């Protein structure tokens, strides 16, 4: 949803940086009518990168710290945004189970402009989960922002890691998600 992420971007720059700063951003892309068309249109990916680059120059904000804050705000926007989308879900682990089975099936059927990659889930056990992600445009900071944001609304603490074998390789990325020890504090026995 390129239209929906545009709405999220306008709210974030105006509220935390200013309206004058917000005005400079709208000049880099340039308006045409008002600026807020609501979520219903789809723009290119270069459109997203062009405003992102202006952010690193107009406010001097790093592209990695900006991508982290961005993921947190938009994800919690969808949670309170759709009560039946969070009602059907029962937990974060269950989220991974139908993250593409039904959540991205409704999105895909709705508008065909969106394009998604491939996702395969392997389950090593109860505290071990592996996710395979095949895409030619893999940004780890982007995916982590979305998974941790989810654990932000639920209020939890999971750890998302990565493996160094494909750590610096595109197309194939291996992620390891584990549950950090919690619940009292049992190291082992005594
Ligand atoms: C944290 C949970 C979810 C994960 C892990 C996830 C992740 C992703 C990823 C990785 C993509 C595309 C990334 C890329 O190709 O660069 C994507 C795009 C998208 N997701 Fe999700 N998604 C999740 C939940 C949701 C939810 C809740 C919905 C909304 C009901 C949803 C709707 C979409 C849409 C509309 C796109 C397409 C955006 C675009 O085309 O640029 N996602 N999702």
């Amino acid at each position: 949803m390129m239209g929906m992420v545009f709405t999220g971007l306008m709210e974030l720059i105006e509220d935390e940086f200013g309206y004058e700063t917000l005005d400079t951003l709208l000049e880099s892309c340039e308006l045409q009518s008002e600026g807020i068309y609501t979520s219903v249109g789809s723009y290119d990916h270069q459109e997203l990168l062009q405003l992102v680059v202006k952010l690193s120059e107009v406010s001097s904000v790093p592209v990695t710290e900006l991508v982290r804050l961005f993921g947190k705000k938009l994800f919690v926007e969808l949670i309170e945004g759709h009560p039946e989308i969070a009602n059907e879900m029962k937990d974060s682990f269950d989220l991974l189970s139908k993250i593409d089975s039904f959540i991205h099936v409704e999105v895909y059927k709705l508008y065909p402009q969106a394009e998604l990659p491939k996702f395969t889930c392997d389950r090593l056990g109860d505290n071990d989960i592996r996710l395979h992600y095949q895409s030619k445009r893999p940004f780890a900071s982007f995916a982590e922002g979305l998974l941790d944001g989810c654990a932000e609304y639920f209020k939890e603490d999971f750890t998302i890691s990565r493996t160094p074998e494909t750590q610096d390789s595109e197309t194939d990325v291996i992620f390891n998600i584990t549950r950090a020890p919690r619940g009292a504090e049992n190291l082992y026995f005594q």
